[PDB]
């Protein structure tokens, strides 16, 4: 079918030993941007060291092909963090053309089910971007600037249902007020409110800062699971370039800083301070409570 | 001063002889973002090959310094696409505790003038955003779902401020709408229509996107001059993966697929198919027109 259609694109792909799978999607409808406006959008999931991700683009006769080459490190990461919902449709509903060591028929297994430790780091991931937008737009409505305060505690709203999405064990897709109309009925008026209320702008945002305040607060224990489950993994505290340099916190390091100071002010870290020995600099620790 | 207060700390990185230079930032109220909570922020540039981008936190005596180690060639990038609002501040303001080759104090000079090609880049990134958030609200909106379609509309119309911003010359700053109040008030009364409407939310976010589908348009060659220069350097088209692989479009790797589409629709891409000799398979090949 898709197979015989394009099996002269593929062919040399699967024949190539670090080719570990090879997935094909039909277009849906006319200009889906699910198959980048072609025909049939073909995924090749390589191993190759050169590759990272890159896109070919052929026509066969008439059918216009679209071909996305990636690393299976490049996919594994965007699947652990969510990255990519097209990777994950393509994955789920696309036909397996070819595959080695089962990858792809074990991966859309792997796909039915979403491991704790993925999601309680995308809660803490989101609740980071909550957590800034809040405090800029707290700011910038303290400043008068109120056009500007607007689109953070929009931004604000909008990764709070995210948030809320994945604390009811759900991955969130692009369709999120729908899902949180339920999943978190508190947080979609809120929003509704911002939008919809006949308050006056400077209001509506004021409504909106008090909301946020207080479920982020609802949330402190959600956004800092994964962080806190990392730091136990040891029995004394941590150095911030200790946590910095951490493999399992990689994702978070933009954020580390804001969080941790956030948890100490919620009494959920603890900081002291550890002057080495026949030295006069300390560094601060940071433990979980 | 903040070099004598913080000389047992930074004194070992001046040494290595790596580090091309060392910013001092003092707080400037408490609980300053701007220093990480804390009373000092040092900045370390260095082209430690070990190095990307790390942080350090320390006490001496009374005074608590975060330390921000980073290498010369992630600071560059930040500056070159404006990713980092906070270190373009510290080197701009920051104190100049230690360098070499002159490097702080050109980077300083440097900082003062916004160059052509980083502008351009800019401008097709904030480009990208703004045509995906509209495709996206556009989307939504047809298929009923207006909390949703609403957040994109209004993403795009942020980043169409922040596009407008960069038209005239500036950097985009986080208070963007007040920028655009004066460097495009079109952009800016197409945003405050849909704030202060008093439609109903359909309505609102269906006059959003006519207005935005409009604006698209007519800044479509802001969008693309980045990628129309790169794409003129070789007199023949371009495969996708010939412009995949162009280091000048890394950054744009992400969205060259849309906005490649957008600007065939638009007229100002032609799209083609090379056939391989002996081979039944073609190449689709692209060409900036004009
Ligand atoms: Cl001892």
């Amino acid at each position: 079918g898709m197979e015989q259609a394009t099996r002269t694109i593929y062919s040399e792909y699967a024949a190539y030993p670090e080719t570990q799978g090879i997935i094909a999607v039909e277009k849906r409808q006319p200009r889906d941007s699910l198959t980048d406006q072609f025909d049939v959008l073909l995924l090749v999931i390589t191993r190759d060291p050169s590759v990272e991700w890159t896109v070919k683009h052929y026509r066969l006769n008439t059918l216009r092909v679209s071909l996305h080459l990636v690393h299976e490190q490049v996919l594994s990461r965007w699947l652990i963090l969510n990255a990519n919902r097209r990777a994950v449709h393509w994955v789920s509903e696309g036909t397996i053309i070819f595959e080695r060591n089962d990858y792809l028929t074990d991966l859309k297994k792997q796909l039915r089910n979403f491991p704790e430790t993925e999601r309680c780091l995308q809660m803490s991931l989101s609740f980071a971007k909550l957590l800034r937008r809040f405090q800029d737009g707290r700011n910038l409505f303290s400043r008068g600037n109120y056009y500007d305060a607007y689109t953070h505690v929009h931004h604000a709203l909008h990764h709070l249902a995210r948030l809320s999405v994945l604390e009811k064990g759900a991955h969130p897709e692009v369709v999120v007020w729908e899902q949180a109309r339920l999943d978190d009925p508190d947080v979609y008026k809120l929003y509704e409110q911002l939008l919809l209320s006949e308050e006056t702008l400077e209001q509506r945002i004021h409504l909106a800062l008090i909301g946020l305040e207080h479920l982020l607060q609802s949330k402190v224990l959600s956004g800092g699971k994964y962080l806190f489950e990392v730091m136990r993994e040891r029995d004394r505290p941590w150095t911030m370039h200790e946590l910095m340099e951490e493999s399992r916190l990689t994702e978070l390091k933009v954020d580390l800083g804001s969080l941790v100071d956030f948890f100490i002010r919620k009494g959920l870290i603890r900081i002291s301070y550890q002057r080495t020995k026949g030295l006069g600099v300390e560094l601060v620790t940071y433990e979980p409570v």
